[PDB]
């Protein structure tokens, strides 16, 4: 008999647990450990961040749902991982042994990369978590009562650009739907992208033209090839570069309300394991989702490392999105079950791809790109009411599955 532990109940983690339990059966122990006691649908966070959805709409208590499925659940953060002894030290000092480990910890939001940028230290906020986006909203209403400049975008080293655009548009939108838009001194978009709608994938479809035009229609000035050196005194210090990295200018932007997509790092407990991860803190796995340094550690999701295909003037990364994360999960599950049965698992993540959906209210934007390098086999960007319909349906679907189980 084996004890399988899945760390982190997020987009890859909640499913991995349901699946793992399915694949193994009453024969083995499955344990899901996560920092928070509830699950959250991430894609819905920008909407919380502007106040279109409540927390209670996009999150729920994990415990009951997984335990009714034979899965043990610990609402506790992993502080330490000993890959040698194969023990996990919890927040509360308790420890947990495993036979096989599956890491699904998602990202560390590397605020520290830009001093002052932490949502608790200043006006630059975050919509990556429900707590943070609830925070953003608060500050947004502070802006409402007392209008000042707005800065939205993505930090240097970011890899998740879509939600920035989405957030900019929906904020723009929401102001008008309050008429308060013309009360705004300036509305600025700042991004590490070498051009608008690069999205960390060298553009998909006509993302350059459509996003460029959108920001213009909304009276949002856009700068590219930017990094924020520091936030300070409610001011955003910004350096802009050329294709070689030399400086073409430096800005000081007053911020009254802002949101910048931070760079993702591996979380501490995972990055801390010696030999496990790259300098970013991302787990170095093989095509079977198995660590190259520990045979009984697998990884899926944002937590895993993926080599860069392009090097941009200001550091940027490629996003790791839903569909590909599911492939990662299921492969790892199969390869682990195979490990408790003699075989080596042959299953893989599949072809690299990115799929993203943004809802602006009545209609939405979406893209599909695969594989990672152009020319691609699929390169599509779409806008339309039907995208909105799909996001709503997919959110409803995914949340139900996370209560009923998967297989
Ligand atoms: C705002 C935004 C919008 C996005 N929208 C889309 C989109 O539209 N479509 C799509 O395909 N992708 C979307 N994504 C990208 C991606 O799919 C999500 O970020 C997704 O949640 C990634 O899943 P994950 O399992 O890898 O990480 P997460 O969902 O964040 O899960 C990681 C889990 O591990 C936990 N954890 C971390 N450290 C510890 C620890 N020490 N101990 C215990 N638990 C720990 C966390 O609490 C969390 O529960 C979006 C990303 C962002 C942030
Ligand atoms: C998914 C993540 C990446 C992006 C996140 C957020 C993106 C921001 C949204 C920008 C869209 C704004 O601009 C909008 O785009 C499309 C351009 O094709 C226009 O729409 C145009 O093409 C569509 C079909 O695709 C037609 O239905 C429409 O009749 C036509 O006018 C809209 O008239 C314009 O209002
Ligand atoms: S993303």
């Amino acid at each position: 008999m084996a004890h399988v532990v899945i760390l982190g109940a997020g987009t890859g983690g909640m499913p991995a647990a349901y699946e793992m339990k399915e694949a193994l059966g009453s024969g083995h122990e499955v344990t899901l450990i996560s920092a928070n006691d509830y699950f959250q649908f991430v894609p819905s966070n920008p909407w919380v961040g502007v106040g279109w959805k409540e927390r209670d709409d996009i999150a729920f208590p994990i415990r009951h749902y997984v335990e009714r499925k034979g899965i043990h659940f610990i609402a506790q953060s992993a502080e330490q991982i000993d890959a040698e002894a194969q023990n996990i030290t919890l927040a509360d000092g308790n420890t947990v042994h495993y036979d096989y480990l599956m890491i699904a910890t998602g990202p560390k939001l590397a605020f520290e990369n830009v001093p002052g940028s932490d949502p608790h230290e200043g006006p630059v906020q975050s919509i990556c978590t429900v707590d943070a986006a609830e925070r953003a909203f608060a500050e947004y209403q502070a802006l409402l009562r007392e209008p000042g400049p707005i800065v939205i975008g993505a930090m240097a080293g970011a890899s998740c650009f879509g939600p920035a655009y989405e957030y900019a548009m929906i904020v723009a939108s929401d102001l008008k739907k309050r008429g308060m838009r013309d009360k705004i001194p300036s509305f600025t978009f700042i991004t590490s992208e070498p051009y608008i709608g690069h999205l960390g994938i060298q553009g998909v479809g006509d993302s350059k033209g459509i996003l460029t035009k959108g920001l213009k229609e909304e009276g949002i000035e856009a700068y590219t090839n930017c990094k924020v050196t520091k936030v300070e005194d409610n001011k955003m210090y910004v350096t802009q570069v050329d294709e070689k990295g030399e400086t073409i200018k430096e800005m000081v932007l007053p911020v009254k309300f802002g949101m910048m997509i931070p760079a993702f790092k591996g979380v501490p407990a995972v990055a801390g394991v010696e030999g496990l991860c790259n300098p970013g803190g991302f787990v170095l796995v093989d095509e079977h989702q198995r660590s190259k340094k520990y045979a009984n550690i697998f990884a899926a999701g944002i937590a895993i490392a993926i080599p860069p295909v392009e090097t941009t003037p200001v550091p940027t990364g490629a996003p790791k999105t839903g569909y590909m994360i599911e492939s990662m999960v299921s492969a790892a599950v199969h390869n682990i079950k195979a490990d408790l049965e003699g075989r080596k698992g042959e299953q893989t993540m599949g072809t690299w791809n990115a799929v993203c959906f943004a809802d602006m209210g009545d209609r939405g934007a979406a893209f599909i790109a695969l594989p990672q390098l152009k020319p691609r086999k699929v390169d599509v960007f779409a806008y339309g009411r039907w995208v909105h319909l799909a996001k709503v349906a997919f959110e409803k679907y995914f949340i139900r599955k996370m209560k009923m189980g998967v297989s």
